[PDB]
């Protein structure tokens, strides 16, 4: 993960970072078992909560932290440590993590011309999830 790839990803993310709700929607739609871990959304129709205030509040938190991580590549270890600390006790599985990745990438492909940033995003996400999976 070098500066050329980091700059490509950060340019790519800048286009979409203003649509937190859309990104979270994509992730929940890829794997409903992620959605079911939230007391505030469990048992509701995703299409119905997508536009409510609680969804936006959450979306802003999660994508806000992801935005931190993208902004500081590649010095992400301390933040991944924090993530593992808050999430390992909620029983997040590798399957769910991989579906989050799949949902995010699906979002990016449906909303930008992804083809030019694909390999850079690959390197970034392989590095990120590579670190998470070594800790939980
Ligand atoms: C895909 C598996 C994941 C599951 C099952 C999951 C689950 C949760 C749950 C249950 C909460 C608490 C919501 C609340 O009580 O209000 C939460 C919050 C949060 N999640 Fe995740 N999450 C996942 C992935 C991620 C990823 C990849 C990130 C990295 C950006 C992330 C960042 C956050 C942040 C920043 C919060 C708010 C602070 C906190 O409560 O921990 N989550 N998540
Ligand atoms: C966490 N989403």
């Amino acid at each position: 993960l070098s500066a050329d790839q980091i700059s490509t990803v950060q340019a790519s993310f800048d286009k979409v970072k203003g649509d937190p709700v859309g990104i979270l929607y994509a992730v929940f739609k890829a794997d409903p078992s992620i959605m079911a871990k939230f007391t505030q959304f469990a048992g509701k129709d995703l299409e119905s909560i997508k536009g409510t205030a609680p969804f936006e509040t959450h979306a802003n938190r999660i994508v806000g932290f992801f935005s931190k991580i993208i902004g500081e590549l590649p010095n992400i270890e301390a933040d991944v440590n924090t993530f593992v600390a808050s999430h390992k006790p909620r029983g997040v599985t590798h399957d769910q993590l991989n579906n989050f990745r799949a949902g995010f990438v699906s979002y990016m492909k449906a909303h930008t011309d992804f083809a030019g940033a694909e390999a850079a995003w690959g390197a970034t996400l392989d590095t990120f999830f590579g670190m998470i999976f070594s800790k939980m």
